[PDB]
């Protein structure tokens, strides 16, 4: 069955991209939250 | 880590200003107490 094989391959490619997307999100969100806390704690401390 | 360095610098600046503030306080308070004692002892002496 040609269709079975095809869908399997598609689903594997998708799985890989999702992997790369998670990596990126973690970096961007890391920085956003980083800056937010730096601004907040500096103010309270002083 | 960008945050570590940043907080260090802030804390150094603060330490310096506190230094300058102590200098000023010592001058102003020196004079306030000076005048108070001059008024008091002159009265008792006479």
């Amino acid at each position: 069955d040609p269709a079975k094989a095809a869908f399997d391959s598609l689903q594997a490619s998708a799985t890989e991209m999702i992997g790369y997307a998670w990596a990126m999100v973690v970096v961007i969100v890391g920085a956003t939250i980083g800056i937010k806390l730096f601004k907040k704690f500096t103010s309270k401390a002083s």
